[PDB]
């Protein structure tokens, strides 16, 4: 048994609301918050600059550090960061950028991190400026992630036609 609240049922791990996961991480105090982040963890906007403005900025200092001494991640990498006042951790998860032509496969390996947590509050990867079909990246997530996901959709509308196409 977990806090998460009103999330509605896809699969048997994978709970889905139409919700801001800034105030669900806020909320919650989840374990691992997925920030949908790029290579650079250059945090501007979307989830990332969503995420990194509730901390006040304290992400994108760790994450300047982080990528000074690591270099930047790979499309379809990830890495563990603090979670500041939203979570324990964040983990940072690069899905590809089809609208700069970066491979749509790479969404799986994407999707792949998750595994290596055992619960986690999630956004659709690979959605907004980066371009993919959100019906397709919420396909791949049911087909990848084995662990316990809690995926929060921030469109009214968006969410809507999730919650009533197949999977
Ligand atoms: C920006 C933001 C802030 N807080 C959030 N919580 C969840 N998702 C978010 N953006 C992605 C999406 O859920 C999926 C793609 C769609 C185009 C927009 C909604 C945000």
């Amino acid at each position: 048994v977990n806090s998460f609240s009103g999330y509605l049922k896809l699969t048997d791990n994978v709970y889905i609301k139409n919700a801001d996961i800034v105030e669900e991480a806020k909320k919650v105090k989840p374990t691992v918050v997925v920030n949908a982040a790029n290579v650079y963890l250059k945090h501007g906007g979307g989830v990332a600059g969503a995420l990194n403005k509730a901390t006040n900025n304290a992400m994108q200092v760790e994450s300047d550090d982080y990528i000074a001494t690591n270099g930047p991640l790979k499309v379809g990498g990830s890495c563990v960061l603090s979670g500041h006042n939203l979570a324990k951790h964040c983990l940072h998860v690069v899905g590809p950028n089809v609208n700069k032509g970066e491979d749509i496969q790479l969404l799986k390996s994407a999707y792949e991190n998750f595994n290596q947590h055992e619960v986690l509050l999630a956004p659709l990867l690979s959605a907004g400026i980066f371009g993919a079909d959100p019906i397709h990246s919420l396909r791949v997530c049911v087909d990848t992630v084995r662990t316990n996901v809690y995926l929060a959709v921030f469109d009214k509308n968006l969410y809507d036609k999730l919650v009533s196409s197949f999977l």
